[PDB]
């Protein structure tokens, strides 16, 4: 009965026979893989290759389950799966010498490690299932010829979202019978969708079973409280008992009869109220709706409940209106990308290719940076969920191994994108990057995924790839001054697109631009366009001062006066930012610093031609 | 009786018989508890802050 | 502000331009002139007097010596 192995390892068939743990559900496609390799004459030692967290432990648990269920074949029939624990461990090799002898003699024990023993593998008398990671599989196992010809690589990947739905349905009985919460069918598919959408650091299905546990308990604990019916009488029971103690030790038995009768009477009414309250609770069903699922995930990432509750139905229809809130002018660029993005999300193109693939051409500081930030907020609801990588530091050839991953043997973009799959990737000065970098960039547009040096494959199907190139801006700014008294803003967008397309491919590869859906070219900022930008900044301060309750209104005369002072078409909106800070913020701060001179009132700023006049009036 | 400790006793929680409320620090919880699969599905971390 | 724009592009020439975006304001230091050093000498004289608080010694230096 291999007594030595029973003291230095943990048996799996004992747990499976007892049934005290949750059986593995959904891993039926991996149990047959393990037994298939074990039946081979050579290379009959499969290795569970994958990142720790996908559920490789459940692979061994499921294998032992087949013995009890009589699903294993005759060859593997009447066998016990044994897993060695590395936490218990020259003198070290003394213990394992007797353990390995019993495995071969018994002939029915299947070794399971999580990595003396290499010569044992060459004999073929031991059937061990390794659990080394992919990074260490090509570093220590592949380098050894003997181990390469004895271990069969087996890939364990994350199961599909639809597959996880069936996993949760299997554990429905164990959850409903425990939390006493009637779990709805619709909540199963909604919870797994939300868990994968936000959380990506745990994969599936560990983030789908613990999500429903807290949501179901949230309504279970809420419905198990006193509805202002029993707590009031419960305190009355305690206080009367205190009165009785004074009717005995004080030798005053005249009041003892009254307190005794009242105490018993209150017990009858308290019990009746408690009994009738639980009868109604049992009749009603406290079902778990999809609303409570979003509440738990709301506090984990900080996303408001309103954003999570969105069904993502009318958001794409009014995309042009949404993007115009933070971007003023250049409406053609807004509509060009709005129609392009809605095709990929629906599924009209290849899902593996990035949803967003556009090239930005125009002057610097004109508002291109502002437009890029609008995509992250309008799509994912998080402004900081935008990974921006600049090519200023990637000019040399030595930076090729930086954004893709450090080579093995030493101490960026691929690592960051994994933690935030739903992010916008922005590139700055792509025209001044090393040519070898474009080889990796092209693979994203065509294949859709990249692999680092450790072998882990990250996904780019939920990322928007935008490369902002400053080339061709000289031609764009020459058209504005080409004609006196007018500009090229009246020209059709198609005419500008064709003229600038030739210059775009002049310095770039021809076939590279073919994968880009639409080319986006910005415009210039005129007098009236900058006036509205000033309005945005003023309203931003008013919204930010909601705590102080300050109503800030700026006259149109002052808007024009401040617009012309910082008017600089070469840069754009950058000079206006300095002008607003040195004119509005300088005096606004002083009023607050003067013992909150303005509070719950209306402040108007008007320009009389020479200076700015401030008027203080009630709201 | 509600057991209370401040991380042998590994089988005591494998069967789900004892109810221990640990008080070990985060550093030790990731040292000899998280690396052990036996104790991974037995202790539920509770985040307590200032 | 005029000198700020000329040096702002130089600062992002070597570093990441995105890094300067997160920075609120950029401060550029000037160079000291002849008369600016004269008032600095006056600052140091008061520091010495503050040092000799227990001795209560009053230190006075003429501007002729300060400029010399």
């Amino acid at each position: 009965n291999t007594p030595t192995l029973d003291s230095l390892a943990r048996d799996l068939t004992v747990i499976a026979k007892d049934g005290t743990l949750d059986p593995v559900i959904g891993r039926d496609k991996e149990i047959t893989r393990v037994i298939e390799v074990l039946s081979r004459r050579t290379k009959n030692n499969p290795v569970l290759i994958g990142e720790p967290g996908v559920g490789k432990t459940a692979i061994a648990e499921g294998l032992a389950q087949a013995i009890v269920n009589n699903e294993v074949p005759e060859t593997l029939k009447d066998k016990r799966v044994m897993s060695l624990d590395m936490g218990t461990v020259g003198e070290f090799e003394e213990r394992l010498k007797k353990v390995m002898e019993e495995i071969q003699q018994a002939g029915n024990v299947i070794l399971f490690i999580d990595l003396i023993l290499k010569p044992a593998l060459a004999r073929g008398e031991l059937q061990c299932i390794g659990a080394t990671t992919l990074d260490e599989y090509r570093k220590n196992i592949e380098k050894d010829a003997a181990l390469e010809r004895r271990f069969q690589p087996v890939q364990v990947d994350e199961p599909s979202v639809v597959d996880t739905v069936a996993i949760l349905k299997g554990l429905r009985d164990r959850y409903e019978a425990h939390h006493r919460i009637n779990i709805s069918d619709e909540a199963i598919e909604a919870a797994v969708k939300l868990s994968n959408r936000y959380v990506s650091d745990r994969f599936l299905p560990d983030k789908a079973i613990d999500l429903i546990d807290e949501a179901s308990s949230k309504v279970r604990l809420k419905s198990h409280t006193t509805p202002n019916n029993l707590k009031e009488i419960e305190q009355e029971i305690e206080k009367v008992k205190n009165e009785k103690d004074a009717a005995v030790h004080a030798q005053e038995f005249e009041n003892a009869a009254n307190l005794r009768d009242k105490q018993t009477k209150l017990e009858k009414q308290y019990e009746e109220a408690k009994n009738e309250w639980k009868n109604a609770q049992n009749g009603m069903s406290t079902s778990l709706s999809e609303e409570d699922i979003a509440e738990v995930i709301a506090g984990w990432t900080g996303i408001p409940l309103t954003k999570i509750n969105e069904t993502e139905s009318e958001k794409l229809l009014s995309l042009e209106d949404t993007l115009h809130e933070r971007v003023i002018g250049q409406k053609d660029a807004v509509n060009s990308i709005s129609k392009a993005v809605r095709r990929a999300r629906a599924g009209l193109k290849d899902p593996k290719r990035p949803i967003g693939s556009f090239i930005f051409l125009g002057p610097t500081g004109v508002g291109k940076t502002e437009l890029a930030r609008a995509l992250a907020e309008s799509m994912f609801g998080d402004d900081d969920a935008m990974i921006r990588v600049d090519m200023s530091e990637f000019m040399e050839k030595h930076a090729v191994s930086r954004l893709v991953g450090a080579p093995p043997g030493y101490v960026q973009l691929t690592e960051k994108v994994r933690r935030k799959p739903y992010s916008v990737i922005l590139f700055d000065e792509i025209e001044k990057a090393h040519p070898d970098v474009f080889n990796i960039l092209l693979q994203v547009l065509d294949d859709g995924h990249l692999t680092d040096t450790k072998g882990r494959t990250v996904d780019f199907r939920n990322t928007i790839i935008i490369m902002t190139s400053n080339v061709g801006a000289q031609e764009l700014q020459d058209q504005r001054f080409a004609g006196f008294g007018g500009s090229s803003d009246g020209q059709d967008y198609e005419t500008i697109r064709k003229t600038m397309l030739k210059e775009l491919k002049n310095s770039f590869r021809p076939e590279f631009l073919n994968r880009v859906d639409d080319i986006i070219v910005f415009h210039k900022l005129t007098k009236e366009e900058l006036k509205e930008i000033v309005t945005m900044m003023v309203n931003k301060l008013t919204n930010r001062l909601s705590e102080q309750n300050i109503n800030i209104i700026v006259t149109d005369k002052a808007k024009d006066k401040i617009a012309e002072e910082g008017y600089d078409p070469e840069y754009g909106a950058r000079p206006l930012i300095r002008a607003i800070q040195k004119t509005i913020e300088d005096n606004l701060s002083e009023l607050i610093l003067d013992g909150n001179q303005i509070e719950g009132k209306k402040v108007t700023v008007d320009h009389d031609g020479k200076e700015f006049k401030y008027d203080i009036a009630e709201q």
